[PDB]
């Protein structure tokens, strides 16, 4: 499966700083704690075109809406996460969009592949372009 996300940039940035707030709720050794208590962060890709994003252990759902998404691929998919893990890869996002914006860009997309177990984010902000993958 893979999901796309364009859109104005600071948009994006709305929405990724919503998801790593709810995830530095903890400071990040308390999120180690979790990570090895068995509870995780889940992405679910529904097959009508949305995306929610999950906390495990405090609970909540964040289902993103700015921008336009793309789902290329057939039925929902859902991946989970080590908490600490997707704190620092939501941290990770944030920074880039960061960067981006403050160097003058004005539109950014968020490209997640998730395929064989290995998950790939590509953030481009204009002129920069970073990439994350993990297991």
């Amino acid at each position: 499966i893979k999901v796309v996300i364009e859109g104005k940039a600071e948009d994006l940035l709305e929405e990724m700083e919503k998801i790593k707030e709810s995830l530095s709720k903890f400071p990040e050794e308390k999120l180690k704690e979790l990570e090895k208590k068995g509870y995780k962060a889940t992405i679910v890709v529904k097959e009508d075109g949305t995306i929610t994003v999950y906390n495990e252990l405090t609970k909540e759902k964040h289902t993103l809406k700015k921008g336009k998404v793309t789902v290329e691929g057939k039925g929902e998919k859902k991946i989970e996460l080590p908490l600490l893990t997707a704190y620092k890869v939501a941290s990770d996002i944030v920074e880039t969009l960061r960067k981006g914006i403050e160097a003058g860009a004005t539109d950014a997309s968020i490209t997640l592949e998730y395929k064989d177990g290995k998950i790939t984010i590509t953030v481009k902000v204009g002129k920069l372009e970073k990439t994350l993958t993990v297991d």
